[PDB]
């Protein structure tokens, strides 16, 4: 075998929310359209567990959104979860030990610092700590055991900073501070790296793109992207990095290009249906 399906879920677009979704396959460079959810999700977080994908949160347009919905691949379909505690739109979302983990975000009045998990057994919310910093428009990866937090936005400063919770004492930790402030960053693991690419640092979008390794500690340079992306989604699927959707600054991206770290070097691969800022993305295993 089964190989890696990439689908890019909701987003918005200028004046427009998306519900739809879509399914890149490796193998064909080709897009297909997939089940739409039941809310539209711009802003939402979006991570696989179980080889099942999970919409978090998100903004329909009027609200910030504490829902959540599910989908199954084998049937095409979404389907209804437990809510969270807390309405959080532009949140960051990963999963460590087969939890589903919540971080940051905006719940309508304040940039948030909490996190709570889901256990998808029992379909259960619990608190965790909460980060140091208020987070909005923050990414969320899990690395070696650990969530890091990346980035984002308190009420006031674009973030250079990080974090790192450990779940066997519950307890979030600073982290090497990236080389650039980045707010709606696309955030990926790759061969044991943490990839950062674009975002908005204040100024302009940006389309650089640094790595993080854990066992110096350390942030260094990378090739940049070919397009300014903020709002975009990052992935790491079948070796490479995957940068989808997001905003140039102007229009909403259909775009999607991808980076070989053998070659240092990002090369566009086949555009989306729809375009897609805000998008969440993840990827299935499927046959
Ligand atoms: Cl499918
Ligand atoms: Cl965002
Ligand atoms: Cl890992
Ligand atoms: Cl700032
Ligand atoms: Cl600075
Ligand atoms: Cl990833
Ligand atoms: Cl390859
Ligand atoms: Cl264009
Ligand atoms: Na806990
Ligand atoms: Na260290
Ligand atoms: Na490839």
């Amino acid at each position: 075998g089964a190989g890696p399906v990439l689908f890019a879920v909701g987003g918005g677009s200028l004046f427009a929310i998306h519900g739809d979704c879509e399914a890149y396959d490796t193998r064909t460079d080709r897009w297909h359209v997939v089940a739409s959810m039941s809310t539209r999700r711009a802003r939402v977080g979006v991570a696989a567990v179980g080889n099942r994908l999970y919409a978090v949160g998100g903004y329909d347009g009027t609200s910030d959104l504490a829902t959540v919905e599910s989908y199954d691949p084998v049937t095409n379909t979404w389907q209804p979860e437990v809510s969270m505690g807390t309405r959080r739109s532009c949140l960051g979302v990963a999963a460590l030990h087969g939890l589903l983990y919540s971080a940051g975000g905006y719940d309508g009045a304040s940039c948030l610092n909490s996190a709570e998990r889901y256990d998808p057994l029992t379909g259960t919310w619990t608190s965790v700590a909460a980060m140091s910093t208020r987070r909005r428009y923050v990414r969320v990866a899990t690395l070696d055991g650990n969530l890091y937090a990346v980035g984002g936005y308190d009420s006031s400063s674009h973030l250079a900073t990080v974090e790192k919770y450990e779940p066997q004492v519950n307890v979030w930790s600073p982290v090497a501070s990236m080389l650039s402030r980045r707010s709606s960053a696309g955030v990926a693991v790759l061969e044991g790296a943490l990839y950062v690419a674009g975002g908005n640092d204040g100024t302009s979008c940006l389309n650089s793109v640094e790595r993080y390794s854990p066992k110096a500690g350390a942030w260094e340079s990378v090739a940049p992207m070919n397009i300014r992306r903020s709002t975009h989604d990052l992935v790491a699927m079948d070796g490479w990095l995957y940068a989808v959707g997001g905003n140039d600054g102007s229009s909403s991206l259909n775009s999607i290009e991808k980076y070989n770290p053998r070659t240092n070097k990002w090369v566009a691969a086949s555009c989306m249906f729809t375009r897609r800022s805000s998008v969440g993305v993840a990827v299935l295993e499927l046959l």
